[PDB]
């Protein structure tokens, strides 16, 4: 009613993106979904469509339906809302990453070499899901893991006291 504790956001940060990217994956729907963290990503977020918006996995769903305005290019979210939709983020340029993978994971992979974000990508192609930090890809992950790198990755707080201005 006022202000919001950092554990329930960030524990309804990483609900919000299993449930979609579940969704998503299971109808090969195409995603691409990076969270800021330490470092500023708002060259990022300007390229896109402000939303500032609530998050939610239907928000994040009705971004990426195909052939709409929103769902060519990148989420990013930053604090505790959906900062743009429809991002650019750089390609790498490794030629480690396999050529079955799409531009969606490249331009995951690019953005994780150049900033401490976690972002998530959903295979338009196969339903895959996969992740990327620190210029590393992990293909193809499970739900346990992806449940569970989100899990370390971005909630901060462990067991405390609730309270509206720990932040
Ligand atoms: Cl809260």
């Amino acid at each position: 009613s006022y202000g919001s504790r950092i554990e329930r956001e960030q524990h309804h940060l990483i609900e919000s993106i299993e449930k979609s990217t579940q969704y998503m994956a299971k109808r090969r729907i195409g995603a691409l979904i990076s969270v800021a963290r330490d470092t500023g990503m708002d060259d990022y977020i300007e390229t896109g469509i402000p939303l500032n918006a609530k998050i939610s996995s239907q928000l994040l769903i009705n971004i990426f339906i195909p052939n709409t305005p929103l769902h060519d290019g990148a989420v990013i979210i930053k604090g505790n809302e959906i900062a743009s939709a429809a991002s650019y983020l750089p390609l790498s340029d490794s030629p480690f990453l396999s050529k079955e993978l799409g531009t969606r994971h490249r331009a995951a992979l690019g953005i994780s070499e150049v900033t401490d974000s976690i972002t998530i990508v959903v295979s338009e192609e196969t339903g895959g899901i996969s992740l990327t930090k620190g210029g590393e890809l992990f293909r193809d992950v499970s739900e346990e893991e992806l449940h569970k790198i989100l899990l370390k990755e971005l909630v901060t707080v462990t067991a405390k006291k609730p309270s509206i201005f720990s932040k």
